[PDB]
């Protein structure tokens, strides 16, 4: 819920590590900056420790004071301090009183006011005594201050003051420990503020200055230029030669040896450079204006949308994602004063999405590894650890007794193909062969390559439109649903309530009078039949429909019995999506070929992956590669998608990186606020809801969206059905927040 | 071409920054090491170091284990030699000298201490600008080379091999020494930072190590009172041990003898850690060919043909070259050239996937992945754009995104038939292809593949192949003289030449298409140039030009699949140059994002998009995958089209020119043609193929390919040096001489 401005620029002042002129340079930028209106620039410390002999916010102040005078140039100054622990207040002659977390407001403030002058203001958020790392000032001096406190106060600062620049000063090195122990580089990440790197000009500073660049690359933020100051090193040009030229380095003169020295004129005699990085500073705000301005004019001009039609979808509709920091994008809308915005993901970027912030993070490292240790590598009769280890982890638990093989391709589709080839050559061993046709479930989808659209039934997604070789190739059966109603789990059947929803997925119910009768309807049903190929659980691109489990449990039973390949495509219900690892554990059943993607990299990349039975396998051992199975993209098993999908699976599946997981293990806890679900299946607009593991749906009796985007959840509907999706690691805080805004919408 | 040893452990001892233990580190672990109670021997290499003679710290290692030795009372053979200096550096001992310089002081059957400084320099600055100041350099290669001479000269036992500076410090010739390093791939342990700014130091410095692909074993750093270990575990997950050493001696003085006696826990510990990291690698290695058979399944692969013996295990990737572990060989990792560019998707240098690997770890964290429909983001607008200014130059006004070849060609196919399905408003349509020609596994890329090894029944019931298949004129090289193939040039330029277009034979080709032309064909599609799954079979490109104007003028929607000519693979960017005429369809994979992940791309023309401009949603292309124009497949790809087309940053785009130079030595690829065995050889821009065991032979040459049958290829990247391709024609040419 975070709303930030780009009509003015706002830089966030890194350095390598410590004792390298980061406030200098601040101080610098600032005079550049106001000694030249209502020209205004703020300056926030918000972690400043050694307070109050160190203070760089007074640094900052206090030089000003001497360089106005110098230039005289008029300005009024202000120098304020918000939050300190209790000994740094101490140090200051005061009896003030420490809030639950150790704080205290200090009223503290040191204005030095000329009207109508340049304004200079100088902020330090929350400051500690012991001149040493934030996070251990914090348990020292029992003062603490959260990351979200410490943004949400950089914020207000910010919002409350928005020609004009703002300086953030960062507190030591670029991966320095915060209050709290996140590292700088992290807690500042949900903001993505481009910056500056004030980098090392002594032996040794060009390592530390690309080790430091490179770690706030790998954050995802933007350096505008790197300066330091000369020490007769040359160190600018291995740092020029690295930054291919493309990004500034900027070298100051050395400094004042001598303790005692002003500094103004050295100051001045930096003014050169100063005013440079200023400008650099100042320059790259509009020029990446100019590109967000222009970024959705351009996409409809230039780009060709999945499942959209163009003529439909107007600029204004055109949303501009400046970056993802876990559940949340960040979104330029300059209709506003050109802000950026956190919105919710709440489609899950089409099912794909999981990370937290945190471990979004994490993934990128790993991913950048496996880049740079194999890029992409030949999968075919070859092997390679996040292949191999992927592998090892798909049948340990999604594939867990049943599976034998594992078949990489690149997507859903992919899979979903691979897995009928897979599906008709065990069936025509099993019958030596013919004709043949799948056995599906109406509104049921698997991926819109042709294979994978012949398993779907005549649809919105298939038709002449789409492929006019679409034909509707198999035996499509109308399934029983099931769905939360005003309070309580009903059923839909085909022509021809439950006490909760776990009464539903319950074995109680092998022995029910739906057992039977559902065991006849299909034993009638079953031109040949060569698979069975269902969505477990729920119809996904269908509506979000949950199929009744039982009916499933039979049809793949009576399909078994009739020694026909049963396909699982677990491409949207795998790995978290429901609450489960797989439905495997919903369904009672297993089958002999399943299909896996989207969440199975972490929203990160694409790939997926088909499990198969040591029988599946063996019906393509021949003596020609011939007999083979002759499928397989040239990203097979890409090393990236590979390693990524390994952590992936480990990360949500573990207790202790996902604090979604539950006891047994086998389990999310559940996500949605219980009280505003049954409040949702009550409404007067609401025709249905269906609800598990991460997935909040539901079916009404562009209009709604609009609403649910100005409170900053982005969704995509399925005509008339409208869905929230989070991703396995969530928080139900966050799902709760989420429920609210839709609910009090729906009164609308 | 490199061939070092795994079964003894060889480790980088890298440091944050400078005057941070590192050499005390190197020489506790030594110590650690030597000082037990056999032939047991540690190989200490310190390749380059500056500030010689008056700091060596081959010598420190040398002389505080000649202490610690007799602290231990265990004696020990220990000797330091210094191979090569500058000028200055060895005028200071009574274009790099080499030194005859040896100090050995021999205890025979004692366990062997070996120090050597291989590279040494007077100054004492970064090597990069000693090198240019007492005017002697060494080449990255001749630094890794030497290592390995002595890597295998002394190949129970231990090699320690000590970085000089910061992570990412210069070496002698500028390139940073984390990079210089990445060809070897070694294992390491990085000396961190106790001090104030440690934490941040250290961690940066790790994290540069990642991003270049390097494991680390253990960090350690000497106590300064900050409990800066504690965030370094935190942020490494525990999962890397971070060790803690003891406070050292300020007193300049001190002998530091009883530092390390003191801190031998410590040492132990990290010896141990290393030594067993070792172990549990090799393990691994050891087993995942077996495994590898057991739980994968190999597309295009008959598994009951696989046997374990011809698995390969492939520990990494640097640049054209596999890193492969070989139990066989000595339990050995060597280098291997991708010569199939992993299915025709490679092209970087090493230089080029570092700094890919960093544009994609950023684009992870910047973006991970966003909706696409509806929505812009900046890598997949650049590379949109890239595209259209490029490879859809004035013909292209739309991009799709899909995942790869397969789906790109799917896609092509929805949008061609509505284009034709509104040009005559419509019955049954079926493509017109070439018989040969392929264009993905995918039942729709497959339907527009005539009856092949890779179709069927077998393959898959519902193929029937939609389409209307044409036998093509091939061309290709045979002995000294291009000629060609129908149902001699002078050069193979008179071929792609379009005064061809006023011949006898476009006149020919029109009438035999003609006649076929005018059941309803309703797109045609080609691969452009080459037949690539077809088994390297270049298509007479006046055919192929003749037969667009053909459909072009029946108002047929044409299709380029350039999912494997595409982005230089042919020494073009596209074929649209190859073929004079242009498309209204074109795919675009494989290389399109440098051989790093997957991403495909079908560009449209203004017409066929707007065969899609309804009111109802139904109306439109609902075609479209989860990952549609990934963000990190989009921004890779966006680099990738920039780097290859840039003759600064692609040294085979002509300087004049500006386009992919000539890769493959011409006396070789007529020696080739001219061949007994040698039926028939194609070769143009990153690929050299011919037609007719033999790949057994190559692999030992160190070159990995695959077959086609009997189409046998080398394909290299848009970047490859021709010294390296004409080392690759020689060793398949003496091959074929057998
Ligand atoms: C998304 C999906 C697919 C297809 O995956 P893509 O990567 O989108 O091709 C197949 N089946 C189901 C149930 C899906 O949800
Ligand atoms: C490789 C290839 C394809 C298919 O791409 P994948 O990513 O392998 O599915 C299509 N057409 C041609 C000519 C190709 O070479
Ligand atoms: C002289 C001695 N070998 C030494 O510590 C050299 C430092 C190397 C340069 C590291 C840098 O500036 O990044
Ligand atoms: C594999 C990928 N689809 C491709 O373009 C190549 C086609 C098949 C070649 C099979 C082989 O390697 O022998
Ligand atoms: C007191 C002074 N401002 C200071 O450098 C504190 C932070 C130290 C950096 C945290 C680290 O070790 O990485
Ligand atoms: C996008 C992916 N191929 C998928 O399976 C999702 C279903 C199709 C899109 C449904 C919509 O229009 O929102």
């Amino acid at each position: 819920p975070f709303h930030l401005p780009l009509n003015h620029p706002t830089y966030l002042i890194w350095s390598a590590n410590t004792s390298l002129g980061k406030t200098l340079v601040s101080t610098g930028i600032a005079a550049s900056f106001l000694l030249q209106s209502a020209t205004k620039l703020l300056y926030l410390k918000p972690i400043q420790t050694g307070f109050p002999s160190d203070s760089d916010s007074r640094f900052v102040f206090s030089k000003l004071d001497s360089l106005s005078l110098r230039r005289q140039i008029p300005i009024s100054i202000s120098n304020s301090v918000l939050h300190s622990s209790l000994p740094a207040a101490k140090s200051l002659g005061l009896n003030v009183e420490v809030s639950e977390s150790g704080m205290c407001s200090l009223n503290f403030r040191d204005e030095k006011t000329v009207t109508g002058a340049p304004e200079l203001l100088c902020k330090t958020l929350y400051a500690w005594e012991a001149a040493i790392s934030p996070h251990l000032a914090a348990e020292r001096e029992n003062a603490t201050v959260e990351d979200s406190v410490v943004l949400q106060m950089i914020e207000k600062c910010l919002k409350e003051e928005m020609d004009l620049l703002c300086l953030v000063e960062t507190a030591g090195g670029v991966a320095s420990p915060g209050p709290s122990g996140t590292l700088q580089c992290d807690l500042y990440r949900p903001f993505r503020l481009p910056g500056i790197l004030v980098g090392d000009g002594r032996l040794g500073g060009i390592s530390g200055t690309i080790a430091a660049y490179e770690s706030l690359k790998l954050r995802g933020y933007d350096i505008a230029a790197v300066v330091f100051e000369d020490h007769g090193l040359v160190n600018e040009v291995p740092l020029t030669s690295y930054l291919r030229n493309k990004v500034p380095v900027l070298v100051l003169p050395p400094v004042p040896k001598d303790p005692s020295d002003d500094l103004i004129e050295w100051f001045v005699e930096s003014d050169g450079v100063f005013k440079a990085l200023k400008e650099t500073m100042v320059l790259a705000n509009l020029e990446r204006l100019e590109r967000l301005n222009g970024m959705a004019k351009l996409a409809g001009e230039v780009f060709w949308w999945p499942f959209t039609q163009h003529k439909l979808v107007h600029q204004e509709t055109v949303t501009v994602i400046d970056s993802r920091c876990g559940e949340n994008f960040s979104i330029y809308k300059a209709s506003d004063n050109s802000s950026l915005s956190q919105q919710f993901d709440a489609c899950a970027s089409w099912w794909t999405q999981g990370p937290d912030p945190t471990f979004q993070a994490e993934l990128a490292r790993e991913m950048g590894y496996t880049a740079a240790r194999f890029g992409h590598v030949m999968f075919p009769e070859n092997v390679y650890e996040p292949a191999l280890k992927c592998a090892e982890l798909l049948l340990d638990g999604v594939g867990k007794g049943w599976a034998s093989r594992v078949y990489f391709s690149d997507n859903g589709s992919t899979a979903i193909e691979i897995a009928l080839k897979m599906a008709f050559r065990k069936f025509c061993v099993d019958h030596n062969f013919i004709v043949v046709k799948v056995i599906a479930l109406r509104g049921s989808y698997h991926g819109d390559t042709l294979g994978a659209m012949e398993a779907q039934a005549p649809s919105p997604y298939t038709g002449f439109l789409q492929q006019p070789w679409y034909t509707g190739r198999g035996l499509f059966l109308d399934p029983p649903t099931v769905f939360l109603s005003n309070g309580s789990w009903n059923i839909s059947l085909p022509e021809s309530t439950f006490t909760s929803r776990d009464e539903i997925f319950d074995k109680s119910r092998d022995a029910s009078t739906l057992a039977r009768i559902y065991s006849a309807y299909l034993s009638k049903h079953l031109a040949h039949v060569g698979a069975l190929i269902i969505e477990p659980v729920i119809h996904g691109a269908g509506g979000m429909h949950m199929v009744d489990p039982l009916f499933q449990r039979v049809l793949v039973n009576e399909c078994r019995n009739r020694k026909i390949p049963v396909i699982f495509d677990e491409v949207f219900t795998g790995f978290w999506r429901l609450g489960v690892e797989t439905t495997t554990e919903l369904l009672g059943c297993k089958p002999d070929i399943a299909c896996f993607a989207k969440l199975l990299t972490g929203g990160m990349v694409p790939l997926a992956v088909t499990l198969a039975t040591d029988a599946v396998f063996d019906s393509f051992s021949g003596d020609s590669k011939l007999k083979a199975l002759l499928h397989g993209h040239s990203y097979s098993a890409h090393a990236m998608g590979c390693a990524t999908a390994a952590k992936a699976i480990q990360w949500f599946k573990d207790p202790e990186t996902n604090h979604n997981i539950t006891s047994q293990g086998k389990t999310l806890r559940e996500l949605w606020d219980e009280e505003l679900v049954q409040q949702i299946s009550s409404h007067s607009a609401v025709q249905r809801v269906v609800v598990i593991g991460t997935l909040f749906a539901l079916e009404l009796k562009k209009s709604l969206l609009i609403m649910l985007r100005e409170d900053g959840i982005f969704t995509r509907p399925l005509g008339n059905v409208i869905y929230l999706m989070c991703g396995p690691c969530t928080s139900p805080e966050i799902c709760r927040r989420l429920l609210t805004k839709l609910y009090k919408r729906l009164g609308e």
